[PDB]
């Protein structure tokens, strides 16, 4: 596991995802952005399959490590894992095409916020809100959808760089088990991180692979 | 029945009162399905944790016996998470609306700035069967039709952690008729029952402060049944 950290290091992993943080040490990721797709479902099903997920994500996080779970009564299970729920972050995506006048306007999406739990204690996150602009140092961030991904459900760049850039710094490993586009992976790269990525979809492993190559590598957060 | 008659008894006397009284035996005294829209936010303590969880089930679960069918009850939470224990209850969770505050003063940088407190909108479930709540996204301006409000503090309001009125008027208006009656059975400075007042329902708040009475009592004399939203 401690060599095979060095050969997973900047690499795009087709595998399963709970294979894949399995194979991971213990505390040696101090990041993670994910958003976990809807099946591989009954609820009960999927509420334990994403229990193990997040109960390897507490173990493989190193301490004052974060993990920032994007989800589409989550918190019911949510609660049962090793990992703390430290804040639920607001992402407003700015408008929305189901404007069912049966409920209000639901063009939100929340982002769990975990940290790190040793021995059932409460780890406090680094976490660095000075390196934001004042347009996201608050608990809503405004961030529209990314229309020129080729995922079917992304999120866009500049979301993950608000997580990583906050709790890492430079050559830290940031990890995606859901790693679909590369969106995470992308954003560690141009924030001179380490990155890793699972997925069992070889073809937006080659999508990563394409979009690495094509694009200069950008940074999305301002000064 | 006894209860029943007593019950209709309790809603005659309480319809357009400030009644001071424990919240959970004030919605004893109410008749099922007698209720069209509860807008409230509990407090930190009555009058631990585990009992704190199993009080608000008591609250919410006799909560889903006086809402009408189709009513709507909305629930602040000021601020292990909420949701964990808020599902175990009668009551049917709808949608969770996001209360952006504007600012806050807890600029302590160990987290993003806190300026935003969950309203839950409940449902009345019958029989272990949702209903459909009844709500008219129309009545609002534009500015409120989205999951985010944006409702500053209202500062002229003489209780420590009260709500603004417009809250509350934007969910009475959406989902009552003129005349339905409104509950807050934390009423507190009696935001809730002054939005229903000045939108012309019938409003109904249990608190256990003569005080907070007192303070709903002249609020609503010097008050001018102005509506926030309009
Ligand atoms: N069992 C599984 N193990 C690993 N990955 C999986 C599994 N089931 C589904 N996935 C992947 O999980 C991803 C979920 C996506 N919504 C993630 C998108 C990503 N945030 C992006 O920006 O592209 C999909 O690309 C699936 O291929
Ligand atoms: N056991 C109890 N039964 C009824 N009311 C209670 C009880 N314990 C506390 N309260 C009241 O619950 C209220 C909670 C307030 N934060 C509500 C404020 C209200 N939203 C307003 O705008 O003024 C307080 O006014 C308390 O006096």
């Amino acid at each position: 596991q401690k060599k095979k950290l060095k050969s997973f290091t900047n690499k795009y992993v087709v595998l399963d995802s709970l294979e894949g943080l399995r194979s991971l040490p213990d505390n040696s990721v101090q990041c993670v952005v994910t958003s976990p797709p809807y099946n591989k479902m009954n609820e009960d099903d999927y509420q334990k399959w994403q229990l193990q997920i997040l109960n390897e994500i507490n173990r493989i996080l190193k301490p004052g490590g974060s993990a920032f779970y994007n989800h589409k009564p989550p918190e019911k299970f949510l609660s049962d894992s090793d990992l703390e729920l430290y804040q639920t972050i607001i992402w407003d995506r700015g408008s929305t095409v189901n404007q069912n006048a049966r409920y209000f306007r639901p063009y939100v999406e929340k982002i769990f916020w975990f940290t790190k739990s040793i021995s059932g204690e409460s780890t406090t996150p680094k976490f660095h809100r000075d390196r934001l602009p004042e347009y996201f140092k608050g608990v809503i961030w405004r961030i529209p959808p990314d229309k020129r991904n080729k995922h079917p459900a992304p999120f866009p760049a500049i979301l993950a760089e608000i997580c990583i850039l906050t709790t890492t710094e430079e050559g830290d490993l940031v990890l995606d088990p859901f790693a679909g586009s590369g969106t995470t992976l992308v954003a560690a790269a141009s924030l001179k991180r380490s990155y890793l990525g699972f997925d069992i979809s070889s073809k937006y492993q080659k999508m990563f692979h394409q979009r690495l190559a094509t694009s200069k590598s950008k940074v999305h957060l301002w000064l």
